[PDB]
């Protein structure tokens, strides 16, 4: 689990899946865009941690039978994984052109790069369309394929669901504060982040090992959901307290006027005063206006108040790991929960 | 075909699919963004003339055999034309993003409402997901269910190919004029346009009719494709020479250094002195530059060519089709032709 070994093996995979979309002696009459496509790929898709990726194999691995695991099918759970990842990949391009971000995974953000701007929309489609390509190529003949396409299907359009609430955070300029409660916070971090990231690779593993239990999917995914909520919260707290050397990418939250974990627990924490500037200066362009909520956060104490947070919902969600039935590995759900707790990227 | 009653029959689906996509009863924890979603749709899919839906359904019937075509699967092949319309729309949404445009349809862009901009992208990117959520709905009965899933994915994947052949027309703010040949715009017209406005609905109904034999859509696809060179050469004519409040839009192709029809012809046409015009204002933003490139189209007597190419085109075409498998409707063909040309006979 997330081993030196597991890393060599996944990575092994992304050449073949590199010549599977751009030197597959497919659209031979137009070598400019399928060349630049396979750049498009070496920069956008493999320099992240690749969790999902990596998790997608983990859960095929804990959840077939031992006497199942060939080379074939230990490799047909890596080709899944680099479809999670070429999803992932797809929404952070676009994401980033949302967020007016400026880095990402140590870079200048894909549509910031030379020649690059408007055409980084063309390559978010472009990159989400070929993971479908993939399937086709290594899946079409086995009895997953029609339930992993359709899966991938249905957690793309809640995942643009997501991304639009996520959006919302803004009406004329101005933050829509009234709306920031925790409600609001769990729907949206529920549809962008928690079913791509977290019910996807699992699901994936399930389907890949012949495991079609409505219920079996349905427990897997209530405990997957709060991991989501956890892991997107922690993704928060980085955005404003990270440091961007290390997370890859420098913050835009407060800027964007976010319904961020952190903008609404300053507002449950907030004197009448710290409101009032909450009102004033969140979700404005100006540098100084930033660096005002920033301090606030800082007064708040809301890193100390994430460090308490994130240990107690560690120990809430391994009792509810610790309760799942449904004949599914607790010990894939612990192993996710430890690769991600006191993250700093 | 193309007559006020398909129109009828046609439209009275639509409002079927904006219910399937925003009020079947899913996702109700967030009604905010199901109920944009259905704002979305409306605005963006069924505004123009729906020619790709309609000829989805006509090709659908001249496959077909007569006895086969029940009400029920007239129906079908109208959800499968909307389901092109849906791809249609989400292009649009983002082409026009890319392209800088102002109006479509004779409203604004969609990323040019409030508060929308590049929410745009995922709401180019979410109108496309639903179409994949409508087959499932309708089609996963049918042998033609994986066929026809396969074609939308490996289309999409075609058109963002030309799309990014299209956008590569300029490198550092200036055009590449050198590489503006008539075999780079036959490639950016085959990928970007030509594949899902005229291939896409034509293979559909041969698949909704269980044709099956890829030389069958191999022998329609060369007749579409020449059509649809046709189609996107008065296109860009009508970039330059159109009424905006005719064609719904207002062009851009000049400004933004695009390897158009005319651009192309201009080159091939231009002495020394003209070139240098060329080299000195095509793709530029300054509006005195692209009134110099218009005049220049006028001085280099485009139009009448473009009028030429018009009337040789369709009777080139048509011998065309005599030539095709005795195994395909002729007819399919020339009816898609004379909707295409606005020719009766
Ligand atoms: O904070 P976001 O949701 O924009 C982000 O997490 C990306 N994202 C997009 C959807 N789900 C997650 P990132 O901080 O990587 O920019
Ligand atoms: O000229 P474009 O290719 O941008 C266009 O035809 C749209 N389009 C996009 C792909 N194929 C065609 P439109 O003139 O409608 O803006
Ligand atoms: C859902 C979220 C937080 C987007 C970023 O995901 P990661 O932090 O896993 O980013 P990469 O490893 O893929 O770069
Ligand atoms: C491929 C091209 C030329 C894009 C516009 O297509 P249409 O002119 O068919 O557009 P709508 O009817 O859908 O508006
Ligand atoms: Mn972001
Ligand atoms: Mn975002
Ligand atoms: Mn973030
Ligand atoms: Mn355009
Ligand atoms: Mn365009
Ligand atoms: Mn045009």
């Amino acid at each position: 689990s997330f081993s030196k070994e597991e890393s060599r093996e996944f990575m092994a995979i992304f050449p073949d899946i590199v010549r599977d979309l751009t030197d597959a002696g497919r659209h031979t009459d137009i070598p400019e865009v399928t060349k630049r496509f396979a750049k498009v790929l070496q920069y956008n898709v493999p320099t992240g941690k690749k969790t999902r990726g990596l998790s997608t194999v983990i859960a095929y691995k804990m959840l077939e039978k031992p006497e199942n695991l060939t080379p074939e099918n230990v490799r047909l759970a890596g080709i899944l994984g680099w479809c999670v990842e070429l999803l992932q990949a797809s929404l952070l391009i676009m994401d980033d052109l949302m967020d007016r971000s400026e880095t990402r995974r140590g870079q200048p953000c894909w549509y910031r790069q030379e020649n690059v701007g408007f055409l980084a929309i063309n390559d978010c489609l472009h990159v989400e369309s070929s993971l479908y390509s993939v399937l086709r190529k290594y899946f079409s003949h086995l009895p997953c394929y029609v339930p992993i396409i359709e899966l991938f299907h249905d957690v793309n359009f809640k995942t643009n669901m997501g991304q639009s609430l996520d959006a919302l955070c803004m009406k004329d300029g101005r933050p829509i504060l009234s709306q920031f409660t925790m409600k609001r916070y769990s729907s949206i971090v529920k549809y962008k982040t928690s079913y791509y990231t977290f019910q996807l690779p699992v699901s994936l593993g399930m389907y890949l090992a012949d495991m079609y239990d409505p219920e079996q999917h349905r427990q897997a995914k209530t405990i997957l959901m709060e991991i989501g909520e956890f892991f997107q919260i922690q993704d928060d707290f980085l955005d404003a307290f990270g440091d961007s050397q290390v997370t890859g990418k420098v913050g835009t939250d407060i800027k964007e006027g976010k319904c961020s974990w952190l903008a609404v627990v300053a507002l449950q924490r907030s004197n009448p005063a710290q409101r009032q500037i909450m009102e004033e200066h969140y979700g404005r362009p100006e540098p100084e206006s930033t660096q005002i909520i920033k301090n606030l956060y800082i007064e708040l104490g809301l890193p100390a108040t994430f460090a308490v947070y994130e240990e107690e919902s560690f120990n809430i969600i391994r009792t509810h790991i610790h309760q799942i039935s449904k004949g599914l590995p607790h010990d894939l759900f612990f192993k996710i929960m430890k690769k991600i707790y006191k993250r700093d990227a």
